[PDB]
């Protein structure tokens, strides 16, 4: 008789899911299994994105129970569970989704030595992204395309991506009764609190498979918007109603099928023949995600600049008290003090926003390095995805993809062309709230009788300017200019 494991790390859904629906397929029991260490925070995460998984795992839980089967959070490290269960569960087949992440290839090969000794079938479909990346690249010459201008022409040439998987059955196999390691109280979903974390989440997105259809729903309510979604044009300081979808961190967890939203955006493409076109189109969004993807996975030391073949090697300043302002939100720029902000409180920033402060960490101003900066946001970006981190990371600081290191966002001018009055300002430095709107993105430039008035002086409730614009965009250009003239 058939007893299965559908193993969760990413691809958190029910929805296509071509690797739980091999698990249900003729099985007499199916064990859905998500493998948690216990000590991860004790060796980094902010609760917002730790928060955001355990919430996801609370939706998967309660879509189990509504078929009669039920969701086992394993403690401890998947090459010494999994050996365990094979046994005592009976297994004959395990299924999961691929992954091409480092620290994937190196555990999932040896959980599939250890389902090879325990006599075990591994399935791993790929539905984590749009393609089979490594197919990409086989079609392409054996390389990555560098350029999206290229990559669309593959994909073009490719076609389609496979259609969504269908819904699994409304009743599942369910797991076996009386099994140890299938205890309830060893196996349910944690909350914050007892993982280690102190203080209370912050963000306003919620994490789940759930919350992920209802966004995307949200997203097509106004078809024409979709249609005519063009990127580069949208908002960065709208907050209250934020200015794109805020789907990253459900495809980052696998909450939304990446296959689903792209078969929902043709749908509209079809009725609207006008409709954007990559890269600035909303299709065109998934294929940056798809085509760094395919870049990442096949470059060594992708997450790095040393021995990283295509990061270029610039010196960057070892400055910590550039860093610390940076990541403390105190560099006496309000545009720039607000967007860090946003991101220790929400853990999401739209994509604009995430350019004012990663140019104004390493090329724009302070000349640090983009891996300090892919820390932080590692950290606390609930939609942290390893390979697009990095990716922006050296897009913005001119290390790949991007060399025009004379474009230099200011941190005054930038914001003030969307919001003028600076309401994003105002919303996450409450200490600027009473500044009249001709000094809120200058606070320094306010006479000191404003600055009274408004309960902000400039030196003691905020910080003065930690560095002049002007004069450090012009060191850092010189910099940038010296730098690639050196790697030739
Ligand atoms: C320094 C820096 C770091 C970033 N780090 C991350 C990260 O860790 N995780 C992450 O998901 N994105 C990252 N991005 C990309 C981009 O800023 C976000 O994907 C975007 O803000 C997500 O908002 P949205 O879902 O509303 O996007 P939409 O515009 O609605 O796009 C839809 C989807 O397309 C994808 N997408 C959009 N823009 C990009 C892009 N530039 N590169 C790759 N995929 C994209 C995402 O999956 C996104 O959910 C980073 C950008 C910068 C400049
Ligand atoms: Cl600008």
């Amino acid at each position: 008789v058939k007893n299965s494991i559908i193993w969760f790390r990413k691809g958190l859904r029910l929805h296509d899911n071509p690797a739980l629906l091999e698990a249900c397929k003729d099985a007499k029991h199916v064990y859905p299994v998500f493998v948690l260490d216990p000590h991860f925070l004790q060796q980094k995460v902010s609760v917002n994105r730790y928060n955001f998984l355990l919430e996801s795992l609370e939706d998967l839980q309660r879509s189990f129970q509504a078929r009669g089967s039920r969701l086992l959070v394993l403690r401890g490290k998947p090459e010494e569970v999994f050996p365990r269960v094979f046994r005592e569960w009976g297994v004959t087949q395990l299924c999961f989704e691929h992954d091409t992440e480092p620290y994937a290839k190196v555990r999932d090969a040896a959980v599939r030595r250890l389902a090879a000794e325990a006599g075990v079938e591994v399935v791993t479909p790929i539905s984590h992204t749009l393609y089979d990346t490594d197919m990409l690249v086989a079609r392409n010459g054996g390389a990555a395309p560098l350029t999206m201008q290229s990559f669309t022409k593959l994909v073009d040439r490719v076609g389609d991506p496979p259609a969504p998987a269908p819904d699994p059955p409304a009743a599942m196999p369910p797991p076996a009764e009386d099994m140890p390691s299938a205890a309830p109280a060893a196996t349910g979903v944690p909350t914050w609190q007892e993982v280690g974390f102190k203080e209370p989440p912050l963000t306003v997105f919620k994490g789940g498979e759930t919350e992920a259809l209802a966004r995307l729903e949200a997203a097509f309510q106004d078809p024409k918007w979709v249609a005519g979604f063009q990127k580069p044009d949208t908002d960065p300081s709208a907050w209250e109603k934020p200015a794109t979808t805020v789907l990253s961190p459900y495809l980052k967890f696998g909450c939304l099928s990446a296959r689903l939203f792209h078969a929902r955006l043709l749908e509209v493409y079809r009725r609207h023949p006008a409709h954007s076109q990559p890269p600035v189109s909303l299709r065109g969004q998934l294929l940056w995600r798809e085509f760094f993807y395919t870049v990442g996975s096949t470059t060594p030391n992708f997450h790095r600049m040393a021995g990283n073949p295509v990061c270029k090697q610039i010196d960057w300043d070892d400055n910590p008290e550039f860093l610390a302002a940076w990541r403390e939100a105190r560099t006496g720029f309000p545009w720039i003090d607000a967007i860090m902000t946003q991101l220790v409180t929400w853990g999401w920033m739209h994509h604009l926003a995430r350019h004012s402060v990663a140019c104004f960490l390493t090329r724009g101003d302070l000349y640090v390095s983009w891996e300090r900066g892919m820390e932080v946001f590692e950290e606390h970006l609930i939609d942290q995805d390893h390979y697009l981190n990095a990716a922006n990371w050296m897009w913005l600081s001119a290390s790949a993809f991007f060399s025009q290191y004379f474009r230099v966002y200011s941190p005054v001018v930038f914001g003030k062309k969307y919001d003028p009055e600076g309401r994003f300002i105002r919303k996450f430095l409450p200490v600027l709230k009473d500044m009249p709107a001709k000094y809120i993105y200058e606070p320094w430039t306010a006479p000191l009788e404003v600055q009274r008035k408004a309960g902000c002086v400039v030196g003691r409730d905020y910080p003065a300017p930690i560095v002049d614009h002007a004069v450090a965009s012009k060191a850092c250009i010189a910099r940038m200019a010296a730098a690639y003239r050196r790697s030739k």
